[PDB]
């Protein structure tokens, strides 16, 4: 896979975030993770991690997998990089939010989160406490 700009419009959530994409303005979900709803436990944590973690970041990167690049909603679906760290990667690693949503062909990251998510739980973090 390989990263490309991103450019962030603005900050939607624990998983998803509203990116301008070839000059159309798309909420993009992130891939692999499912993050609570704002308003349920850890919601607004998880919100609030995702959105300084992009709106802080110089350098804002997304990154397709090799399999479907939008889904049945018309999100788009990648891998999210802020100054070179993923941010799918992060969420799971603080216990904000859960591997999710694994499906072949889209999953190229998946043992990777599945590392972090296993030490969010040996830490009791966050979903896991
Ligand atoms: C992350 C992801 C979600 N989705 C779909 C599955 C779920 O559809 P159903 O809505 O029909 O249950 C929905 C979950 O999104 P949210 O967790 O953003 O609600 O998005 C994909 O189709 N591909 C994906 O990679
Ligand atoms: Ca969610």
């Amino acid at each position: 896979l390989h990263k490309e700009p991103a450019t962030l419009i603005k900050a939607i959530d624990g998983d998803t975030v509203k990116l301008m994409y070839k000059g159309q303005p798309m909420t993009f979900r992130l891939l692999l993770v499912d993050t609570p709803e704002f308003n349920e436990k850890y919601g607004p944590e998880a919100s609030a991690f995702t959105k300084k973690m992009v709106e802080n970041a110089k350098k804002k990167e997304k990154e397709f997998d090799k399999g479907q690049r939008t889904d049945k909603y018309g999100r788009g679906l990648a891998y999210i990089y802020a100054d070179g760290k993923m941010v799918n990667e992060a969420l799971v690693r603080q216990g904000l939010a859960k591997v999710a949503y694994v499906y072949k062909g889209n999953n190229t990251h998946e043992q990777l989160l599945r590392k972090a998510e296993a030490q969010a739980k040996k830490e009791k973090l966050n979903i896991w406490s």
